[PDB]
C-alpha cells in the first residue's frame, strides 16, 4: 500500500510536531498479566498469555529517516547485523553516546531536530499461536524506546511513539496472521520529545526496554485502583478497589477482589458491573468499586514491608473466569499535617539518593540483578528512600521497592534544561499537551504501588502555568501522595514540599529570583509553613562529601527539615578498551562527543561497577537509626526507627589504650520505636601506663535479612575516655651523634646511621641505614594538593572560572612558588645535633610562605622535626601545609595509630574511629576515575613503613604517585606507578567540601585562614 | 504530489483522532491588524495589510469525505455552485439542520464518527499582490470552521483544524505565487471535536465566520498582553505591557507603547528588547514588558465604558516603524474579596442574560447589525451582563461589548452533555489535550478585552480532573478574572463561583451527588464562603418567567446572591416558506431532523426577528436601577448604580381616579451611587367621588445614549394611595323586565333587550341587541387552559410524564369533563329576574367541580352573575376558574380599567400597572410561535369590547383562537381566526411558572388549591 510507505509515513515529520506525540497507542494502565487461573494470579507464576520478545533482532543503522530504503518493510536487509534486544546502539559503536550537562546536545530550534538524525532500524520475524488469533486481543508491548518510532508489522503500518521512558502499547490484532510474522521498528534518535529530555545523563537510543506480546479476551479488565483509608489509629483499614472493563456488558459478569495475607485470605468481595451515581446523567455502567474491610492490618514502611496480594477476578455469575489480574498492596498512609510528611502518623526522615538507570556496560538496560544489588546495598548503608532522577523507571523497580522497603519519589520524563530561560516551553500553552502525557501515563502506571510514597512533576524546567495545571491534576486524581517541584526557585505554588538542590545548611545563596536561602533560614520564612527535603544534595563527585555531618545535625535538629536526597548513587562512567583489550573507565569527551562535560558524569558514591567509593561510609555512619550519648559509665541508645523494635541488634563495646584492647563486653539493644536504653558499663579499666582510653560501641544484627548478612554492623560511635599524660623521661642514651660540616652539607652519623643536609637547599636530602639510601627525593615543605573535582569546580583551559580554588592557587603561584633559602646552621648540643633552616616561597616577588624548622638528632637515633610556618593573609588559603618526600622503600603493608580504616578528611572524618589500623599499600590509594588528591588519613599519632616510624599528630597520605602526576593525569588507568613510595605528611589540611562542584564550598572552619601553623614530627627506625 | 492526494491525506483519518486537533496550525494571539502607520493604528483605521476574502466561494456537497473526486484538488467542480462566504450550509438546502437538546445527533461512540458524514468542498480563485510575496510572511485566517477542515493551496496539503469555535491561521507564504491563486478547504460536518461541542442549539456546518489573509513582516509584534494595577482608591494606576516578537534579534530594535484617551496621549514608554532575569537560565530576550503610569485614571463599567487606546509600536533606534498594533483598554479591576464579586471596589449586581449566536435567517452566521441591535435592546431592558453560551464568540461582539458597556462571561467550546455519565470524557487524561486547546486558545485570543471580566470552562460536562487542571492553568495566566465552571454540582473546585442552573429561590431540589439547593439555602452550607451568581435561571421558554420578581428580591436581600443570567435571550427559530412563499417560524423536527427536540430550542426574551416577548417588560422592571418606597407624601428613591451620578434622569409622577388622571408633575433626578433622594410630593388631590386613587412613578432619560433614545423609561413603580368606596344606591328604573317560561328556556325580555337561558343545559345561551344575535357559544364555566409550555415540560404521547401539569389534568379528566346539570330556577322579585342554576363536572363518576351561580337582570337592563365553585381537593388544582363564550361581534379595539397594557399573569404582573388601556384586537393576543394559552390581562375592574361591558374583579384575555384550537394547533401559522370573538373571563388563574420547563415550576401561592372559589361579574350594554 503507498500509505504504508516510507516516502507517506515519514512526511509528515510526526517527530518534529509536538502536538503529535503518539499514533494510534492504547491507553496506560497498571502492569498486566492476563492470568486465566486465579491461583497463577494470586501466586505470580508467569502468565502464558504474556510472552516476552527479549533476544536476537535484526538491527540496521542509518544516518538520517530517509537513508531507510522501502524494502526494509518486506524483508530484512541483506547488510543487517543481529543484535541483543534490549540494547542501546550506541554500546553496540553504531554511533557514540554523547555526555553533555545542560547543553542540548543538538542545535536548540524547538521542535526541529537535526536532519542528520541516526535512525535504527529493528526487525523480528516471530511465530504467533492460532488460538490467539482465534479470539481476543493481542497487543504488543514497548517497555521503553528513545526516543521515537514507527511501528509496521506485516508491512502495515500500526502507530508512532514518544517519551522514551514509558510503555507503549499497540493493538495488533488485525494485523497478524497464523504462522511467520515480521515486525519493524523504526527508531529515530531525535525528535521533539527530546526537547523534554534534557537529563544530565549519556545521551543514548534505542529498543533499551523489554518488548512483549499480551493476548487478553475480548470482555477483559482494563483498568484498576487500589486505595487504603485508616481510622485514628490505624487499627481498621478500608481496601477500596476500583474496576473497570472494555467489550460488552453482559448482566452474569462479576467482579470478584479477594485480599490474602500469604496463603490466608483477609477479606473478600463480589459485585456486578455498575458504579454509583456521580452526576445527572447517571454513573459509570462499566465500573465498580468493592469495599474490603481489614481489620488491624500490617502496615507497609520501608523499616517494615508488610505486602498483602490482591487478585481481581473477572468472571460470570455461574463461576466460570474470564481474566484474572494482581498486584501487591502495602497499607499505608501519606500525608502532610501541620508542615510535617507523615507515614501511617509518623513524620519521616527521608535518608535518599538520587538514582539513575545506568551500567557501565549495557549503558541504560537495567537488569533484576543490577537493580537488587543497588537495593541491597543502599539498605546496608542506612538509605530508606530513591528518587528516580529523572524518569519513570523499569517497571521491576517499584516491585523491589514494594519487596525489600524504600521510599520512592516516582519523577515524571519531562528536564528542559537547556532551554533560555528554563521555563520557555513549560510555561508555553502549545507544550502543554506534550507535558500532560508524560505525567499523566505514570500516573496511570505506577499509582498502586505503596512504595511510591511523592509524585515529582520533573526536573530542572523553570516553572510555567503548564508545571501549575499539572500539580492539580494530579492532585485531583490521586490525593494520596503529596506532589514535589524543585523548578522556579523549589517553593512555587506546583510543590507541597520545599525541595531545594544543593541549598546549604547555614550560607544563603541569594541569586536574582531564585534563591537558594540556607535551609534553617528558608523554613522560617514569613508565611512558609511546608517540609523542606532535598531533592539533590551533597554532591558526591569524586573526592567529596565534606560538610555531610552539617546536614545531618540540622536534620535531627529542625522538625520540618525531613531529610533529602543525595546527588547521587552511582558513576555513569563507561567502559573502553585500549590496545591490549585491558578495560578502562570513560566519561565525557572519551567517545569523540563534542561539546562534552568531561567528568561530571561521575558523582555516585560507588563506581559503575558498584564498589562503594569513601564516602559511603560517611554517609552509611551519619544516616545510622541508632543516636548514642555517653555521661560517665552510661550509654544512652536513641533509636531513629519509627515502627520497630530493635529485636535484630546487640551492642558491642570495646576500651582500648591506644590501640590495644583492655576491655570488652555485648549488651542486647531492647529499645521501643523513638524510645531510649540506658547502657551501664561495668567498671572500666584505668591503667597507669600513659595514653588515651577510647571506647567504641557498635550495633550488630545477629541475624541476617533480606537485605543483609548475619553480623552486619548498622551503627557505631566512639567516645574518648580518661587520658594519663607521658611524664617519663627519655632514656638517656651515651652515644653523642658526629657532626661533619663540609662547604657541601652537614653530616650527622650515629652508629650505622647518616643524615645529610644540603647546604644549598637547606633541606634533608638523604638518609642512610647502612649503606642503602632511604630516600629518593629531599624532604620538602608542601603546601598544594593535586586538585579536586571540587577544588576545580566548572573552570577549563577553554573557561577559566577565576572564583575556583584551583585558579586561585595557580594565578597565586602556589603550584610554581621557588624556595629562597634564608638560612642553614649547624650546632652540637651536650647530647644531640641541631640543625635550623628557614625557606621562603615567592613567586614574582611576593613572599608566599615563609618554613622555618629545627631539626634534633639526639643520641637515641631519632630525628624531631618543629616546623612553623607563615602564610600570607593576601594569598589564598592554601590546600596543605605539610612536607613531603619519595621513599626508596616500597613495602607491602601500611600500619598507623589514627583514624580508619578508609580514607577521611578534616570534614570528611566523622565515620571514621582512633585505632590500630594495618592495609596493604594499595588500600591507601583511592582510584577516583579522575585521579586526584586521595587516601589521606587524619588523627594520627604513629606511622610505620618499613624501617620507619613518624609520631606526632598529622595527618597523611602513602602511595606510588606524586601530587604532580595525579594533578596531570587525566584517567586513573593512565597512571603509573613511580620508583619507590610517595609520602605526604601534613600538619594542617584543608577540607574537600561537596556541598556543590560548580563553587567553591569549604567552609571556612576548615579552610587554612590562621596566617600561622606550628606542627611537630619524630622520625625514627 | 501523491503525499498531497485526497487519498493519502484521509488515510489517517484525523477527525477520528482527539490526539490530532490541528496540524500546522500557528499559535493563538490577541486580535491582528499590522498596521504600517501608528496613526492608523491609533484610529483604528482599516488596514491594507488585512484583506477580507468574504465573498463569494464555489461550494459542492458530497454526503462523505471518500465521495470527494480527486480532481477537485486541481479545479473547481463543474457541478459545484457559488455561494455566499460566511455561512452554513443547511441554510442554503444542502442538508438538513439537526436540533437535539441533550442526545448526541450521532452515535455515542468515542471518538468515532458515522462513515456518512457530510462534507463541504469550498474553493476560491483570488490574486496576490507581489509586494506580499517579496518579503514577509502571508497568513491565512478562518474566524470558524464547523466542525473540523483539511486546507490545501495550489493544489498542496496546508493543514488540519478543530474546534469550530476559535480562529485557525496558517502560513500561506511558501504555497502562494504571484497572480492567481486558488484554495481548497474540505469541511467536514462529525469529528471528534463534535463530541466536545454537544450545546442545547441547532447543529450546522460550514465556513460560518470570515475569512481573510494577514501580511506580516518577518521581524514582527507576535503577541502583547496588557494588564491594569490600581492603589487602594484607584486614583493612581499602572499600565503594564508585556510584548514578544519572533524573527531576528536585533540591537537597534525597540518597541514603543503609547496611551491615547480620545486625541491626547497620557502615558508613553519605550524599551529595547530584553526581560528580566525569571530563573536560573536568564530572561526572555524576544519579550520587553513597558510600564506606564495614569494619574486619576477613568475607570471601565457598564455603567461608563470609559476606554483608552494602547498603540504597540514596533520600530528602529533611528525611529522607522516596523510594525504597529493597537486595542482598546479598560482601566477597571475585578476580585472576590471576602465572598463578594468586586468591580473596581464594589460589590457587583448582574443582570445577566445568556446569548447565543443566532439568526433566523443566516443560522449562525452573526453581523455586526445584528449584534448592535441585541446590545442596545439588552442596556434598554436593564441587563449589563451577557454570558457566550456556550463557546467564544465572534471577535467583534467583545469590542462592541467594550464600546456599549456589558461585562461579559467568556466560555470555552467544551460541552459534553449527552455523555454518560457526563463526566466520561473531562475525566480521561487521552481528552486532556483537546481540553486544554479549548481553553488555553481562548484565553490567549480574548485576555485583552475590558469587557471579559470573568471565565468559563464551558458547559454541563460534568466535574473531572481536566477541568480542576485547566482552572488552575486560568488561575495561573491570567489572575486578574475569576473562574466559573457549573458542571458537578455548581460548587466543586473548579469554580470560584457558586453557579448553578435553575436554582430555586426557596425549594430545595435534592438530587443524587449534584443537588439544587435553594439558593438562600446554599450560601450558608458548612463551610461555603463563595459568591453566589446563576449561570442560568428564570428559562424564559414561551409563555414564562412567571416567579422572576422572587429571585429579585432574593438577589437583592442577601449580598452574596449577585444575580444570574436569564436563559435565554433569542428564540433559535429558523424561516421556511410554505407552498405561497409566506415565512414562517419552524422549530426542532420542522426540517426532516429525528430524533429531535421540538419546540426547546425556542428559550429566549425575544423572538428570532428581535421583537421582544412580553416576558421582556416584567424582566425590564425588576432588573431596573431605581427602587422606590412610599411614605405619606414622600418618596424615596434609591439608586443601584454602582459609579455615575443620575445626570440624566428625570422622575414623572402622577395620580389618577380609576384611570383619569388628577395631577403630575415631574422632579429632576439628584442621586449619587447607593444613594437616596427623597421627593415631597405636593398636596395630593382627594377627590370625593367614588373610586381608588394610584400614583404613578416614572424615570425619564431626557437626553439619548449611546444605546437609548431621548425620553426613554429607565424605570417606573406605583401605588394604592387612599379610597373612597362608592355608597351611592343604583338609580332605581322603572320598567321591569319580563319573564316568559317555555319547557326549553327561560326568555327575559326588557325594552329591545332579551336573554336566553336554556333549561336543558343551564347556560346563557343567546342575547339579543334588538334583532341582532350576540352570542356564537353559550356562556358556560371554564376550568382548563391550552397548555402552556411549562405546563407540557419533557412529556409528548411517545414518553408521557406523570409528573407534568398537562398529563396530571388530562388524567383526571379536566379537558373531557361533562356538565351535568342539577337544577335550573327562575323567579320574579319586585324590580328584577332571578335564575338559579347549579352544574356538577364529572369524569367517570368522580365529580371535579360544581359550579353554583345566579343570574339577577334589573330594570336598568345589567345581568349580574355571581359564581360559587367547589374543587376536589383531591384532584389537580385546575389551571382557571372562570366562564367563556364565543361573542359574534368582532371589534376593532379593547379598552379595559386593569393591569396592562401588556399581558401579564398572577406569577408574572410586577411590570404591569393599573390605568385605562386601549389597544387593537390584535394586541390582545402573543403570537408564540408554540400556541398556547396567552393575552391575559389580570386586575381588571371594567373591560370593554364593541357595545358590551363586564365590571368586577377578575382576569381576562380576548382573541378569536378558542382554546381547543390553540391546544390543538402546533405552529402559530397554521392558526385560523374563528367566527366572531373568544372571551375568556376568570375570576381565578393559575401561576405560569418557569424556574425551569421541565418540572413543575410554579409555587403553591399561586396554584388554585382553595377548595371554594367566588367571583361576581356584571354583564351590561
Ligand atoms: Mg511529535
Ligand atoms: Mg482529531
Ligand atoms: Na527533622
Ligand atoms: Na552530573
Ligand atoms: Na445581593
Ligand atoms: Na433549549
Amino acid at each position: 500500500m503507498i500509505t504504508d510507505s516510507l516516502a507517506v509515513v515519514l512526511q509528515r515529520r510526526d517527530w518534529e510536531n509536538p502536538g503529535v506525540t503518539q499514533l494510534n497507542r492504547l491507553a496506560a494502565h497498571p502492569p498486566f498479566a492476563s492470568w486465566r487461573n486465579s491461583e497463577e494470579a494470586r501466586t505470580d507464576r508467569p502468565s502464558q498469555q504474556l510472552r516476552s520478545l527479549n533476544g536476537e533482532w535484526r538491527f540496521a543503522w542509518f544516518p538520517a529517516p530517509e537513508a531507510v530504503p522501502e524494502s526494509w518493510l518486506e524483508c530484512d536487509l541483506p547488510e543487517a547485523d543481529t543484535v541483543v534486544v534490549p540494547s542501546n546502539w550506541q554500546m553496540h559503536g553504531y554511533d557514540a553516546p554523547i555526555y553533555t550537562n545542560v547543553t542540548y546536545p543538538i542545535t536548540v530550534n524547538p521542535p526541529f531536530v537535526p536532519t542528520e538524525n541516526p535512525t535504527g532500524c529493528y526487525s523480528l520475524t516471530f511465530n504467533v499461536d492460532e488460538s490467539w488469533l482465534q479470539e481476543g486481543q493481542t497487543r504488543i508491548i514497548f517497555d521503553g524506546v528513545n526516543s521515537a518510532f514507527h511501528l509496521w508489522c506485516n508491512g502495515r503500518w500500526v502507530g508512532y511513539g514518544q517519551d522514551s521512558r514509558l510503555p507503549s502499547e499497540f493493538d495488533l490484532s488485525a494485523f497478524l496472521r497464523a504462522g511467520e510474522n515480521r515486525l519493524a521498528v523504526m527508531v529515530l534518535r531525535w525528535s521533539d520529545g527530546s526537547y523534554l529530555e534534557d537529563q544530565d545523563m549519556w545521551r543514548m537510543s534505542g529498543i533499551f526496554r523489554d518488548v512483549s506480546l499480551l493476548h487478553k479476551p475480548t470482555t477483559q479488565i482494563s483498568d484498576f485502583h487500589v486505595a487504603t483509608r485508616f481510622n485514628d489509629d490505624f487499627s481498621r483499614a478500608v481496601l477500596e478497589a476500583e474496576v473497570q472493563m472494555c467489550g460488552e456488558l453482559r448482566d452474569y459478569l462479576r467482579v470478584t477482589v479477594s485480599l490474602w495475607q500469604g496463603e490466608t485470605q483477609v477479606a473478600s468481595g463480589t459485585a456486578p458491573f455498575g458504579g454509583e451515581i456521580i452526576d445527572e446523567r447517571g454513573g459509570y455502567a462499566d465500573r465498580v468499586t468493592l469495599r474490603l474491610n481489614v481489620e488491624n492490618p500490617k502496615l507497609w514502611s520501608a523499616e517494615i514491608p508488610n505486602l498483602y496480594r490482591a487478585v481481581v477476578e473477572l468472571h460470570t455469575a455461574d463461576g466460570t473466569l474470564i481474566e484474572a489480574e494482581a498486584c501487591d498492596v502495602g497499607f499505608r498512609e501519606v500525608r502532610i499535617e501541620n508542615g510535617l510528611l507523615l507515614l501511617n502518623g509518623k513524620p519521616l526522615l527521608i535518608r535518599g539518593v538520587n538514582r539513575h538507570e545506568h551500567h557501565p556496560l549495557h549503558g541504560q538496560v537495567m537488569d533484576e540483578q543490577t537493580m537488587v544489588q543497588d537495593i541491597l546495598l543502599m539498605k546496608q548503608n542506612n538509605f530508606n528512600a530513591v528518587r528516580c532522577s529523572h524518569y519513570p523507571n523499569h517497571p521491576l523497580w517499584y516491585t523491589l521497592c514494594d519487596r525489600y522497603g524504600l521510599y520512592v519519589v516516582d519523577e515524571a520524563n519531562i528536564e528542559t534544561h537547556g532551554m533560555v530561560p528554563m521555563n520557555r516551553l513549560t510555561d508555553d500553552p502549545r507544550w502543554l499537551p506534550a507535558m500532560s502525557e508524560r505525567v499523566t501515563r505514570m500516573v496511570q502506571r505506577d499509582r498502586n504501588h505503596p512504595s511510591v510514597i511523592i509524585w515529582s512533576l520533573g526536573n530542572e524546567s523553570g516553572h510555567g502555568a503548564n508545571h501549575d495545571a499539572l500539580y492539580r491534576w494530579i492532585k485531583s486524581v490521586d490525593p494520596s501522595r503529596p506532589v514535589q517541584y524543585e523548578g522556579g526557585g523549589a517553593d512555587t505554588t506546583a510543590t507541597d514540599i520545599i525541595c531545594p538542590m544543593y541549598a546549604r545548611v547555614d550560607e544563603d545563596q541569594p541569586f536574582p529570583a531564585v534563591p537558594k536561602w540556607s535551609i534553617k533560614k528558608w523554613l522560617s520564612l514569613p508565611g512558609e509553613t511546608r517540609p523542606l527535603i532535598l531533592c539533590e544534595y551533597a554532591h558526591a563527585m569524586g573526592n567529596s562529601l565534606g560538610g555531610f555531618a552539617k546536614y545531618w545535625q540540622a536534620f535531627r535538629q529542625y522538625p520540618r527539615l525531613q531529610g533529602g536526597f543525595v546527588w547521587d548513587w552511582v558513576d555513569q562512567s563507561l567502559i573502553k578498551y585500549d590496545e591490549n583489550g585491558n578495560p578502562w573507565s570513560a566519561y565525557g569527551g572519551d567517545f569523540g562527543d563534542t561539546p562534552n562535560d568531561r567528568q561530571f558524569c561521575m558523582n555516585g558514591l560507588v563506581f559503575a561497577d558498584r564498589t562503594p567509593h569513601p564516602a559511603l561510609t560517611e554517609a552509611k555512619h551519619q544516616q545510622q537509626f541508632f543516636q548514642f550519648r555517653l555521661s560517665g559509665q552510661t550509654i544512652e541508645v536513641t533509636s531513629e526507627y519509627l515502627f520497630r523494635h530493635s529485636d535484630n541488634e546487640l551492642l558491642h563495646w570495646m576500651v582500648a589504650l591506644d590501640g590495644k584492647p583492655l576491655a570488652s563486653g555485648e549488651v542486647p539493644l531492647d529499645v521501643a520505636p523513638q524510645g531510649k536504653q540506658l547502657i551501664e558499663l561495668p567498671e572500666l579499666p584505668q591503667p597507669e601506663s600513659a595514653g588515651q582510653l577510647w571506647l567504641t560501641v557498635r550495633v550488630v544484627q545477629p541475624n541476617a535479612t533480606a537485605w543483609s548478612e548475619a553480623g552486619h554492623i548498622s551503627a557505631w560511635q566512639q567516645w574518648r575516655l580518661a587520658e594519663n599524660l607521658s611524664v617519663t623521661l627519655p632514656a638517656a642514651s651515651h652515644a653523642i651523634p658526629h657532626l661533619t660540616t663540609s662547604e657541601m652539607d652537614f653530616c650527622i652519623e650515629l652508629g650505622n646511621k647518616r643524615w645529610q643536609f644540603n647546604r644549598q637547599s637547606g633541606f634533608l636530602s638523604q638518609m642512610w641505614i647502612g649503606d642503602k639510601k632511604q630516600l629518593l627525593t629531599p624532604l620538602r615543605d608542601q603546601f598544594t594538593r593535586a586538585p579536586l573535582d571540587n577544588d576545580i569546580g566548572v573552570s577549563e583551559a577553554t573557561r577559566i572560572d577565576p572564583n575556583a580554588w584551583v585558579e586561585r592557587w595557580k594565578a597565586a603561584g602556589h603550584y610554581q612558588a621557588e624556595a629562597a633559602l634564608l638560612q642553614c646552621t649547624a650546632d652540637t648540643l651536650a647530647d644531640a645535633v641541631l640543625i635550623t633552616t628557614a625557606h621562603a616561597w615567592q613567586h614574582q616577588g611576593k613572599t608566599l610562605f615563609i618554613s622555618r624548622k629545627t631539626y634534633r638528632i639526639d643520641g637515641s637515633g631519632q630525628m624531631a622535626i618543629t616546623v612553623d610556618v607563615e602564610v600570607a593573609s593576601d594569598t589564598p588559603h592554601p590546600a596543605r601545609i605539610g612536607l613531603n618526600c619519595q621513599l626508596a622503600q616500597v613495602a607491602e603493608r601500611v600500619n598507623w595509630l589514627g583514624l580508619g580504616p578508609q580514607e577521611n578528611y578534616p570534614d570528611r572524618l566523622t565515620a571514621a574511629c582512633f585505632d590500630r589500623w594495618d592495609l596493604p599499600l594499595s588500600d591507601m590509594y583511592t582510584p577516583y576515575v579522575f585521579p586526584s588528591e586521595n587516601g589521606l588519613r587524619c588523627g594520627t599519632r604513629e606511622l610505620n613503613y618499613g624501617p620507619h616510624q613518624w609520631r606526632g599528630d598529622f595527618q597523611f597520605n602513602i602511595s606510588r604517585y606524586s601530587q604532580q602526576q595525579l594533578m596531570e593525569t587525566s584517567h586513573r588507568h593512565l597512571l603509573h606507578a613511580e620508583e619507590g613510595t610517595w609520602l605526604n605528611i601534613d600538619g594542617f589540611h584543608m577540607g574537600i567540601g561537596g556541598d556543590d562542584s560548580w563553587s567553591p564550598s569549604v567552609s571556612a572552619e576548615f579552610q587554612l585562614s590562621a596566617g600561622r601553623y606550628h606542627y611537630q614530627l619524630v622520625w625514627c627506625q
